[PDB]
């Protein structure tokens, strides 16, 4: 009956994106999609319970089973230690989750029709790509800085003057990258394409860092010719080709949010963590807590859920699950498309001073109407 | 009659905005006031014809001045060197006027009602101020590393940067002196107290513990001792915030800060250079000399090309020069030329860069825009009648 899943890590967060996941979930791909799930309670109380040991074993769990879909969580301050009485500032979970994984982060806002866009001419999506270290100290006073490279076969010494402080101090840093980094940032890129089916673009400085970047420029050519379209451009020529076109490329960058997305890439081309690009949206919580009506866009939240069961179908080679995922996505565009939407969104088109209740729809209602959709869609499908 | 404006330093320029240059004076400065004006020609011809010793004259004049106002110029590449037959390609005027001079470069959207903005809250506009490097290919195995040696004799110190086992990849180095620092401190305290608005510094100080360190250290030390009074004299503040912190607090507020920074149409975009002393300033666009434009003016062809940044290079000069001299008719006079600005703009009147902001460039009419030369005479048309209401 239910489409077979297959094997999916599942985070789930805090706030807002905490309810919004949970009715995702109960309205959106429960009643469609078995899976064997391997959730993990990455809420700001379980992480403190746990000592952050749930993050860990999260990110474990991703590298293990290939595929992660992760809820908004809160990264604590010293107002978040105060609040939930924390035995200490635990550390960003996407930053362990990200350590632990590596890989690059691609951004994708999706487009509806009837949504504002930066530039009116963009009708398809821009992926932005930007790879996912440094030896700073203090100059005390007077005195050369130096950087030095010695290959280890000892035939040479190149010594570069960095700065000859005569005044006083300051401060310097060297910086590295091998090229190892920029080759899984390259296979990344060109695997985000052909998956995408749209082409590349590297932005470089490439005039100011002539040599670091440079070797960008070169490694991205030359894994283009013996493994795998592809163009090079500066970032001030990029942004005036980004300012034109339909869009539909990968931009892999070298230097609403409710409909901002992001994925996580694993140079191994088969590990992905998807998740919003937003946070646990608290200001809308707090209405939520205060019984106030809420109208939070569960769009991002959606496609983490879709962009992650995609990849999942595309490892299993599972072709119900890949039309499932796929479906899902068309249903919230065309939703929005048919003028439902919520309040962020009405706010887009009418300017927030002119939006009227009967504009947009609550949270509730919202993710009712994605569900009527989804099922009269799916229904027509078979 | 006219007003008494005292010493300017004013450097001329190239292509289209050397013409719109010369409108603004003919039609909006001189009409109205009279200045001591020390004139520098950095045309790329008369650059090539001194062998760049024009600019560094015009750098001088700045520094012993205090007011430099500056029309874009052309940087040399080997498509000008061709171009204009030059006997070498001479290095950014802009380049060697930063490196005499010192200072923060400050950079500000011109905002008005009618043009769309990428945040629909800001209301008020966001001051932005930034603060080199050897980098070198590393061709295979072996280390990098980054040594400090005093030159009081004392003991050399090596640190590692990286030891690269297998394979190649790239390094760098960069620095930067105490007094860089202090400098970039004291213009952005300067900028926010002249402009009434909370300065802001973000760094990446948890990463660049030591490096992004002392940015947050210098500042706060300076503005405790310095600024702290007089800031809070004008109920504004100082503070550091990450840049991740920063992003989405410059996202939810309504503008209106100035922003250092440790790392829309440009025909609005402006430039001023504050160095540290307080006294000298050096304002611009902060766009080129928009070459697409002048090729049309030079085939005899219509052009719409925006002045707003042009003329805010010198109304930013005139309140400086009117600050330094307690010069209230030449203070008056530059607010009153940058409202008619904005005015006439929000009146309707605008070229067709901003048209295209409101209507999108496919459905843009003429009938939608002015052209450079018609715009021009609705703003002279427009501050005559403001100068004669102001009494
Ligand atoms: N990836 C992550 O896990 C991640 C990322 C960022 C932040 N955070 C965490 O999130 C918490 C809250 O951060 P924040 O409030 O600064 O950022 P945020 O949650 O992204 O929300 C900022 C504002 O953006 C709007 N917004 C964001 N997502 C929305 C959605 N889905 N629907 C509708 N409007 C939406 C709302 O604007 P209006 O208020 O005008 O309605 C909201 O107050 C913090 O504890 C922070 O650590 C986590
Ligand atoms: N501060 C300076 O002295 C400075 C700064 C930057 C560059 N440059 C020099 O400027 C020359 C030309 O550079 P570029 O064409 O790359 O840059 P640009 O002059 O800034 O012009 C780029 C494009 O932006 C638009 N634009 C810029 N200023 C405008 C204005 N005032 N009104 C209307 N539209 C405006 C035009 O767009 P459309 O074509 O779409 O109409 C123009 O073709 C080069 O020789 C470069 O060295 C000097």
């Amino acid at each position: 009956k239910k489409i077979s899943g297959g094997s999916v890590v599942e985070m789930q967060g805090d706030e807002m994106t905490r309810i919004i996941w949970e009715l995702i979930k109960e309205k959106l791909i429960f009643p469609y999609v078995e899976l064997d799930l391997h959730s993990y309670d990455l809420g700001i109380e379980n992480r403190d319970a746990t000592n952050d040991q749930v993050t860990k074993d999260a990110a474990e769990a991703i590298k293990k089973h290939n595929v992660g879909v992760k809820c908004a969580t809160i990264t604590p301050d010293e107002k978040r230690v105060e609040e939930f009485k924390l035995k200490q500032m635990w550390k960003s979970p996407n930053g362990t989750i990200r350590n632990i994984l590596g890989g690059t982060v691609f951004r994708e806002a999706i487009i509806c029709k009837n949504i504002p866009r930066l530039v009116s001419g963009w009708v398809k999506p821009i992926i932005i790509g930007h790879h996912a270290r440094a030896t700073d100290f203090v100059v005390p006073g007077p005195g050369k800085v130096e950087i030095t490279y010695t290959p280890s076969d000892g035939t040479q010494k190149v010594t570069y003057l960095v700065h000859n402080f005569e005044e006083g101090g300051g401060v310097a840093m060297g910086m590295y990258n091998q090229d190892k980094s920029i080759e899984d940032f390259a296979h990344s890129s060109f695997q985000m394409a052909l998956s995408k089916g749209w082409p590349l673009y590297l932005s470089t400085k490439n005039t100011i860092l002539k040599k670091y970047d440079g070797r960008f420029k070169d490694i991205f050519q030359e894994i283009y010719d013996k493994q795998y379209w592809y163009e090079h451009r500066l970032i001030d020529d990029m942004v005036a080709q980004a300012m034109k076109s339909e869009g539909g490329f990968i931009w892999a960058c070298k230097n609403s949010l409710g409909m901002m997305t992001s994925v996580l890439v694993c140079p191994d081309g088969k590990t992905v963590e998807a998740e919003a690009a937003h946070g646990t949206v608290t200001r809308h919580y707090r209405m939520y807590q205060k019984g106030q009506e809420t109208s939070t866009n569960p769009i991002a939240s959606i496609f983490a859920w879709t962009r992650g069961l995609a990849h999942r179908a595309k490892l299993d080679n599972n072709k119900e699950l890949a039309f499932f995922a796929n479906a899902l996505e068309e249903v919230s565009i065309e939703t929005i498309e048919a003028g439902f939407m919520t309040k962020d969104l009405a706010a887009c088109i009418k300017g927030l001073p002119n939006v009227q209740r009967s504009d947009y729809l609550n949270t509730f209602e919202f993710m009712d109407k994605l569900g009527e959709n989804l099922k009269i869609k799916l229904a027509q499908a078979k």
